[PDB]
């Protein structure tokens, strides 16, 4: 997260770190046995780490659970990143409490102007790499479709939305992919891509979760 602030330990209880010997992507807990992340964060050997703040120090509250299976959306396109969503089923259910809690899926999509909270352990520099130990937060608004399409002509599908600041300075970045974009207590987006990080007129692009709720529900119900 570039231009964000330190969240404060366990203030984002649905945030998870996907780990394979190092942190490579974020994710969101939506119930005690399932996590939602981005399809491009897929790999084998994923250990989901819940209740984290400093990802390099065991401080207490952490729950490390292995993924039993990861379900990449069948229509995921790695060249356009259209349908960049994945569901991860945990080997055992997590113990939910005040430090580990799930986030609700939306019933409707959000409107431009909605203020959301994006979090993650990704890079905090736009020009260079500086990875933090603790979780960073950023409050950012969803942009209108015209501004998004005007910024990325020909690359935005109906399953994506832009959120951020056109002046530059604040954005999600590498290491944040797969993580949550929460607005009014509902998970509206998943960190997907962007051109650089925090550059002027190049806002971040997120997977529009409201378009996948029936898919998530049906897939979980059958797995
Ligand atoms: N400007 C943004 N808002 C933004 C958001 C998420 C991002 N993720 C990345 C990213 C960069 C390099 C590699 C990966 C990557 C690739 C495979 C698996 C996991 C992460 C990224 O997610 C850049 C990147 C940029
Ligand atoms: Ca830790
Ligand atoms: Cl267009």
């Amino acid at each position: 997260i570039v231009g964000g602030y330190t969240c404060g330990a366990n203030t984002v209880p649905y945030q998870v770190s996907l780990n394979s010997g190092y942190h490579f992507c974020g994710g969101s807990l939506i119930n005690s046995q399932w996590v939602v992340s981005a399809a491009h964060c897929y790999k084998s050997g994923i250990q989901v780490r819940l209740g984290e703040d400093n990802i390099n120090v065991v401080e207490g509250n952490e729950q490390f659970i292995s993924a039993s299976k990861s379900i990449v959306h069948p229509s995921y396109n790695s060249n356009t990143l259209n349908n960049d969503i994945m569901l991860i089923k945990l080997k055992s259910a997590a113990s939910l409490n005040s430090r580990v809690a799930s986030i609700s899926l939306p019933t409707s999509c959000a409107s431009a102007g909605t203020q959301c909270l994006i979090s993650g352990w990704g890079n905090t520099k736009s020009s260079g790499t500086s990875y933090p130990d603790v979780l960073k937060c950023l409050k950012a608004p969803i942009l209108s479709d015209s501004s998004c399409k005007s910024a990325y002509p020909g690359q935005i599908t109906s399953n994506m939305f832009c959120a951020g600041y056109l002046e530059g300075g604040k954005d999600s970045c590498q290491g944040d992919s797969g993580g949550p974009v929460v607005c009014s207590g509902k998970l509206q987006g998943i960190v997907s891509w962007g051109s650089g990080c925090a550059q002027k007129n190049k806002p971040g692009v997120y997977t529009k979760v409201c378009n996948y709720v029936s898919w998530i529900k049906q897939t979980i119900a059958s797995n």
